């Protein structure tokens, strides 16, 4: 991968591997989310940061900040098969004081048709009390730097799904997977959970007979607290609605306590 | 990837991910088995094998037939750190009637340092059914062509690990790990339950205290029954000695051994 010409945005080729595809040789959700996170890993390497967190300047170092994610939104029209060459292009946008966005285009290498897109909202959080706050005025001179700063939206349109209020399952859920738990696999290179194995277990509770008939077109997914190496997960689910939507919660198996909500947007193969 | 100049031999190289590697910033020994089953499908794929199947021939897909593990041996020296390229180079051997291997041979690109090795024997199984069988004459005749002919072999020592015999651990284990259960990211394409989940269930038992200060060089892994996708493992460890483990995954219900195994790890 490389910076783009105006080192505003950030670009890299992924080639489908045999283990990253589902049963119709199209690579999975999961896969095309670990290549969103991948690729903007190698932008944030590539203008100086540093791996102790995401992308944290100098001065939130010195205060003890980090920016979590609060959002992910993905949209695809098509999954690229095994052996196919996927492009990513992915920048970052300043939103003021109430945080960051980070958007993505994913691109048929070959014929240059647009494939999906994907947005995430960021916030800034203490490190050891753990409570949200504005983005300082110093902290976003650090970074504008690197961000186009006229907007520049993966998601343009009006009331579009990114931005949709999720609400909270009801119980009892129509479906659930209950008892899911991290495996050493799941954790990233600071121990923590991958965001990524919050979008599987999401889809856990999802029943077989609507995966095995229909594609995933879109999911929204809410990041409330994370879940820690020894908690114990359980995927709830209720239908919402040729298109089936989902209303979706992930809460801790003991206490109940959430984790995560979102919603999932299937269409019949 | 490439196929080398005799055409007995296929190379690959791979830039480590973010996301494949570990605490100390270097790939896990699952991102290597991945890298492992990528080149070996390249390579497949390199003589004819295409993507409309997971490396089988065309006899295989006429009778429903899959690929299944029976055996994986894997020695690293040195794990490749984050961002580092490794190039691994593969090549497949029948043993007269009664083995098909597949070997590899991992490298440091830029200084062509050997950093790891690794050894596979194959069974065959009717997808369908579900019933193992050996490599048919037929099977292995679409492919002996593109195999070295005199012994290549990734471990050519008499008497070498990657031929010992794993014993059966015996209750009680020194360490377990309950009711391991596969998600949909754990299976392959043809919704069998994939090969680096049985490598990462063995782990799992391993203590958190050696895993902080040790480093895993061996690991051996016999496939004795697949895991399906309603099924619910045990992982249970004992310490045999460096530090040497004997493994066994068994199904949380009847107890029915799925896999065995053991580990070797070096203090860093
Ligand atoms: C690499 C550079 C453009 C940058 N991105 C970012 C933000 C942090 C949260 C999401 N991305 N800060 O700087």
């Amino acid at each position: 991968g490389s910076l783009t010409e105006d080192g505003l945005s950030y670009k890299e080729k992924f080639v489908v591997r045999s283990y990253e595809v589902g049963s119709n040789k199209t690579a999975t959700v999961e896969t095309i989310a670990n290549l969103l996170q991948e690729v903007g890993c190698n932008h944030a390497q590539s203008v100086g940061f540093s791996t102790d967190g995401f992308a944290t300047t100098t001065t939130m170092r010195k205060l003890h900040l980090i920016w979590v994610t609060a959002r992910m939104h993905i949209e695809i029209y098509k999954y690229p098969a095994w052996g196919d060459v996927v492009e990513i292009e992915t920048w970052c946008q300043s939103e003021g004081r109430i945080g960051t966005r980070r958007d993505w285009i994913l691109k048929d290498s070959v014929t240059g048709e647009v494939t999906g897109r994907a947005t995430s909202k960021w916030v800034m959080m203490n490190q050891d009390t753990r409570r949200l706050q504005k983005v300082s005025d110093d902290v976003r001179d650090e970074y504008l730097v690197f961000c186009p700063q006229e907007p520049r939206l993966a998601f343009p349109e009006e009331n579009n799904r990114s931005l949709k209020k999720i609400p909270k399952l009801e119980d009892p859920a129509q479906y659930s997977m209950i008892g899911l738990k991290p495996r050493r696999a799941d954790l990233d290179m600071n121990q923590h959970v991958n965001n990524v194995t919050y979008i599987g277990w999401v889809l856990e509770s999802i029943p077989q007979e609507i995966v095995d008939t229909h594609e995933l077109q879109v999911i929204t997914l809410d990041y409330r607290r994370e879940c820690q190496q020894d908690d114990v997960v359980d995927s709830l689910t209720t239908t919402t609605s040729n298109d089936s939507q989902f209303l979706h919660l992930l809460r801790l198996s003991g206490d109940g306590q959430e984790i995560n909500r979102g919603t999932t947007l299937w269409r019949k193969k």
